[PDB]
């Protein structure tokens, strides 16, 4: 049984993006419910006491949409920060040969944000195969850590994320997004991704949050 | 060459269930944008002279899936009503023969609509083989109209449907929705998926919403 994480920032902290309200429903609603909803399901089951990792990778139904959403929206978090932080000079050049420059990246992630269609999410995640990053698109719950991917960075295209600051914009809203990506910890996942592939997503959900 | 139908009803009309800027928006704006983008995309292809059920029938991809918005919203909006309308009969009888009671299916209704996951519709359709209406719950844009169903009720689900007046409280919508179903809209549905089946569908769209003037 699982505790909704602090959020990493303060609620009134990037005012030209989201608005306290925002979050409050947001993390503290919607995120809340996914972390209510999955302790109610796995209580008296083959989960009821392993670690999120675990289920996210092993469970399906509604205990992985739970689950999952539990996830995505932590690392959604991780992924915003109220003032810019730079890029580790590897991740610059891992994205500047995936895709030519980083102004291309943002325009690639950007579009395929918008283009999303119904709920769901827009990755940027390191294949370990391949050895490259790809932008991803996912509906729903669904996360690339299933396709044995590793996430660099995400945001939540669900019309429950902007809708409130933003109502049907959500382009202005993923412009507002970019501003405010974490680079730092953007670096983070990369550098971990190379070195632990798989098994740094899995230490992030239990070191570093859960 | 499609244009955004008439609301069938005034913005103001909807008491505490939709606010006029509800509908400003998900009419207004979402509505209208699947509009657009669906004439923009047919222009100079095969469904450039298509008529929507034309188009909804046989596409696929983005051209699909605004199609078939453009059809679940038109659809949408005359399933409700300032007032909640009578049910005919028919309508009554053939839900307490599928449904047990009128109660029983609102309680099924709603609680598929409840927890139906992601965006989608929440559906009352009428299945031709086995002449039984059956609750459906599609993701997206999906329409039971490409299942050979014929749909007699149903309610959007995508977030931006409540969002505005509800936030994320689904189950208030959809108690409020249900108190303005426009049971007399869902009865003709019904009768008519009888009586032309799937072609029914076909008379709604081209013939009284779609008539291209
Ligand atoms: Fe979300
Ligand atoms: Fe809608």
């Amino acid at each position: 049984m699982f505790t909704l994480r602090e959020l990493p920032f303060a609620k009134d902290s990037m005012g030209d993006f989201l608005s306290p309200v925002a979050f409050d429903f947001h993390h503290g609603k919607h995120h809340q419910t996914y972390v209510n909803n999955l302790n109610n399901l796995i209580k008296g089951t083959d989960f009821e006491k392993s670690s999120l990792f675990a289920i996210l990778t092993k469970s399906s139904g509604g205990v992985f949409n739970n689950a999952a959403q539990i996830y995505n929206h932590d690392f959604y978090w991780d992924c915003l920060s109220p003032k810019a932080t730079a890029l580790s000079d590897e991740l610059k050049g891992a994205l500047e040969k995936d895709f030519g420059s980083l102004e291309k990246f943002k325009e690639d992630f950007i579009k395929s944000a918008t283009t999303l269609f119904g709920s769901g999410w827009n990755w940027a995640a390191y294949n370990l195969d391949t050895q490259k990053i790809e932008i991803i698109q996912t509906s729903n719950a669904q996360t690339p850590v299933t396709d044995k991917k590793v996430p660099l960075l995400v945001v939540d295209v669900w019309e429950h994320a902007y809708y409130i600051d933003h109502k049907n914009a959500r382009p202005v809203y993923l412009e507002k997004f970019y501003g405010h990506i974490n680079w730092h910890f953007v670096s983070q996942c990369y550098e971990w991704a190379k070195k632990e592939g798989l098994g740094s997503v899995d230490y992030y959900i239990n070191e570093l949050v859960h």
